[PDB]
């Protein structure tokens, strides 16, 4: 079952960073579990991850 | 309802192009209906756009 | 000759939201003259785009 | 000095596929050498990555 739901507040755990609140999902072969997250300090801007790449946070 | 659903094949109307098959969806003020689109060529590569950017294809 | 240099502050114009500095620059048929911008807000993440959807500020 | 020039036919190496010719380059702490590639299936479609995510073919 899926590990975030929508609306959560997630960040990237390392490399290029990103927060905000998932807004949608998506999978492949490659990412069976991705996840759409909208920036929360550049609205409208969205980038997709695969879910090894989040964490939740407050 | 939504316009496109898991596996459709799709492709970019105009401008940058871009062709494959819709792998999940997204929803934020700005994009209320959007989708996210594996290209068919570029296994594993992912982009978003909005529903008025795409066109189903056979 | 080119709008922005390296280190520029800009931000998208309108629509999905972006602000940060100018890290590099492409060029393409349909992109004549774009640009890449490290966001401020998120260290690491950069996005392209066309010169027309930036402006610069401070 | 750099890896890559203006036009060069690059791929990725691993993971999500893309490939395409150079059109573009940037810069940042996290990625000090980076390249924009508009896929050659996709005209007008431009991604960057690290040039250690690339290689060059014929």
């Amino acid at each position: 079952d899926a590990t975030f739901g929508m609306g959560d507040r997630v960040r990237k755990k390392s490399g290029a960073a990103w927060q905000g609140q998932i807004v949608g999902w998506y999978c492949t072969n490659l990412t069976p579990e991705g996840y759409a997250v909208e920036s929360e300090a550049h609205p409208g801007s969205v980038q997709i991850y695969p879910v090894a790449a989040l964490e939740r946070i407050n």
